[PDB]
């Protein structure tokens, strides 16, 4: 099958045949799109396969396809797995692993960078204490005093499930979020029921509204251990506007490091459930999304009223403008403090570059463009009239439970 | 065979049992979603008429009923007979309700059971096409207070003597291609002005002309005709701040009327069905005036504002689209032309698609198109999960008649 994808303001075709390498399934079927629903141990028949597609795609990718070292690997793992119904990657195969799961995520607009990821083998890990020392390891090599660099780190792989490591942030940096007697919410809204297991589990909350919340760090399947990241090694901004001087004064701020703990890393059948990765923001994240969602800061009514919009009805786009201000700042705040950052316009632009070479160096580029249109402004970048197909790929990362949801507690 | 939808701003959850009742296919597969993509006989005809007849007596509650049992019979015999078969008025009006009611890519659906169907079943010739179109646009526009409309020819028979309306919608402006290399009017109509001009327009060569009709009846070759000039209304667009702003010399017209698609109601093809409603400024603001192959004017715009156009990370580009935005509604308010902004429109979608969960069991809807193109995430449709499917009667896309038509 030859699939193709045309862009509606170039008229420009391009052609997929890499959906023939496509595993598992999409939610969808001939009746019904799953497009926009956000979510819609393995047995040694069932891992070998897995390895050896995997095996077959590395070996591939370094020109030694069929070659004596292939085929001796492929042995090697065979017998590994029936043996310890497991196997163990070589590094070279986790770097190259990790680094096409980047570039197999579909919900990615930054996969330009895919190829330039720094990737911490932390498998020797044996304890929480090692888990926050590897963590605060990444942190300080990522935010590379602003100059951000992408990295993942790596923790040992599921085994029987009964032996996870785990971060149970959801991201290695957040804020806690505190909700009042009155119902009210102090911080972020997003954090609240993490806050109150930190909380449970012993962290004395500062309770103010922009709090960095403590790690929370499971290995081994062991109960998970509080741990604060060192206050120097986390690099905040504080926002302000070029041109309202009122903006700073709202109190804001955002921390530099977007770095996503809660996902699941799939290499050659084998599952790592400890894998925080980070890149850098693109703006919107922060000015739209934190800011801006009503159940996260909520701050559009606070700015339009600062600039005295007309808010009787929406058809002054009083939220519109708003957006708009919010989302400069933030962008001239971390550009004045040196702190990398990428606008949604040109995001998409290298987007739309990265995938036009996918689909000639690789046959495709899979994507979902519910994630990969930024939530302000779609039609004016050049990602909305982009048809775009949507499939998965492994290696993968992958969404699982939260982990207080399943963890059997020792005590 | 229970679907579950999450709203991830208000943690409320919906089930949908309707989709069970989806019929034609998405595109899509197990193993690839072709959610973005905007394209993805006798023996026939009888269950999609009882398919409709069903769903039509269940809803005027009279399923199962003798006169529900003498219809079908009566719809199978006619078939049997005449290879086709003849809506009641009232099966016609129900049907092109649904269509509507089932369009997941409309965000105006709340209205859906307001439309006024005008039945043009009895059109024989191109002329008679004209007079038809002119009272649609005539009742529709009601001075400025838009009514949704549509106006339904005569079915497919053989498919050589198909009714089509050749434009793509009833009121746009032509493109002309210039030995600049720069595109004057509207880019997306160079095509069917050259056909037009092919088959004898005189086109006046300016950037907001609009096009003559071209109507085809009966499988005949299409005709050309001009809509009276008065039953165009058109909005002039100025800046409630910007003094600068009607020195563009932008202007629109006020009524959004598609007449490309094709109609199904019970296995039946209707077409030539002409469709209209009411503009969302963003429609006008975002995609007319501003994307890159359409009229193009932000960067004009942003200049005019003095803005940094240095650098993309100042937003300007931002800054633009909304003060464009701002314009038209503000234009089409000061002139009382119907006009919804997207915050209320997607707020009215999310009040409709809750109305029709809890009344149908569900509301297929295309997340794609229904987020608004500026704004997406600060409306209330952005973090709505939606389920996308399609249902009978529809609208559905047919192929441009140039590349069909026998002349
Ligand atoms: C280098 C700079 C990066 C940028 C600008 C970037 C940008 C983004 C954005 C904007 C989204 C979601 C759309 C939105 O939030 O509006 C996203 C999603 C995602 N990115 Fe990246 N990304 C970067 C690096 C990375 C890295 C290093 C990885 C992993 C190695 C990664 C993997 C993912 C994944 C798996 C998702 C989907 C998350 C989910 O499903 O919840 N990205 N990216
Ligand atoms: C009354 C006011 C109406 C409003 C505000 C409205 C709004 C819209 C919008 C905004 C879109 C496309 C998304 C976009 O342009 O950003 C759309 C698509 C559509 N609407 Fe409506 N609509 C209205 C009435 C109607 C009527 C009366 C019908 C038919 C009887 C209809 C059928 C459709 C169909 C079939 C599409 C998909 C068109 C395509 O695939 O190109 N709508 N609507
Ligand atoms: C490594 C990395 C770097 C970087 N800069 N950004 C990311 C993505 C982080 C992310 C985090 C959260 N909490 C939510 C979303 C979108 C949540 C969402 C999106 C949409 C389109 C709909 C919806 N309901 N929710 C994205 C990862
Ligand atoms: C009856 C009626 C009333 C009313 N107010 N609006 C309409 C819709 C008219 C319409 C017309 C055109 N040419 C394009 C689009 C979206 C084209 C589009 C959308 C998306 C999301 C992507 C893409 N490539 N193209 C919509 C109909
Ligand atoms: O407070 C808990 C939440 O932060 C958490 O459940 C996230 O929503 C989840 O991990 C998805 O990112
Ligand atoms: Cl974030
Ligand atoms: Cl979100
Ligand atoms: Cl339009
Ligand atoms: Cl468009
Ligand atoms: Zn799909
Ligand atoms: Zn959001
Ligand atoms: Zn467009």
């Amino acid at each position: 099958r030859f699939l193709k994808v045309k862009n509606w303001e170039t008229d420009v075709v391009l052609t997929d045949t890499l959906h023939l390498k496509s595993t598992l399934e999409t939610g969808c079927t001939e009746h019904i799109c799953m497009g926009s629903i956000m979510l819609p141990v393995r047995t040694k028949d069932q891992l070998f396969p897995l390895a050896k597609e995997f095996l077959d795609q590395y070996y591939s990718s370094i020109k030694r396809f069929g070659s004596k070292a292939h085929m001796d690997r492929l042995e090697e793992v065979n017998k590994e797995i029936e043996s310890t119904s497991t196997y163990q990657l070589k590094d070279t195969e986790l770097i190259y692993g990790a680094k096409h799961a980047w570039r197999n995520a579909s919900r990615c607009v930054g996969r330009i960078q895919w190829s330039k990821l720094q990737v911490f083998d932390a498998r020797d890990c044996t304890t929480a204490h090692g888990m926050f020392n590897y963590i605060c390891n990444h942190v300080k090599y990522a935010t590379n005093k602003g100059n951000l660099r992408s990295a993942i780190t790596i923790f040992p792989q599921r085994t029987d499930g009964k032996h996870d490591f785990r971060v149970w942030n959801s991201q290695l940096i957040r804020y806690a979020g505190y909700k009042q007697p009155d119902g009210s919410t102090l911080g972020d809204p997003a954090n609240v029921q993490f806050t109150e297991i930190c909380i449970q589990q012993g962290w004395k909350a500062p309770r103010g509204r922009f709090d960095v919340l403590p790690l929370l760090l499971q290995a081994n399947g062991n109960d998970p251990e509080l741990f604060q990241i060192p206050p120097e090694l986390v690099l905040e901004v504080p926002i302000r506007h070029p041109k309202f001087d009122w903006f700073k004064d709202l109190g804001l701020k955002w921390y530099g490091l977007p770095a996503v703990s809660n996902m699941l890393l799939e290499i050659g059948g084998l599952e790592f459930s400890a894998c925080p990765f980070s890149g850098w923001y693109m703006g919107t994240e922060i000015g739209v999304r934190d800011y801006c969602d009503n159940h996260r800061y909520n701050i559009l009514e606070e700015v339009a009223k600062k600039m005295d919009l007309d808010m009787r009805k929406t058809s002054s786009l009083w939220k519109d403008q708003a957006l708009v201000e919010i989302n400069i700042a933030v962008l001239y705040s971390f550009q004045s403090d040196k702190v990398t950052i990428v606008d949604h316009h040109s995001a998409t632009e290298s987007f739309i570059k990265h995938m036009e070479n996918e689909y000639r160096c690789r046959g495709g580029c899979p994507a979902d463009w519910v994630w990969i249109v930024p939530p302000m402004s779609g039609s004016i970048t050049p990602v909305f009239h982009q048809e775009m197909l949507n499939y998965r790929l492994t290696p993968s990362f992958e969404y699982q439970p939260d982990p207080w949801n399943t963890h059997v507690w020792k005590g």
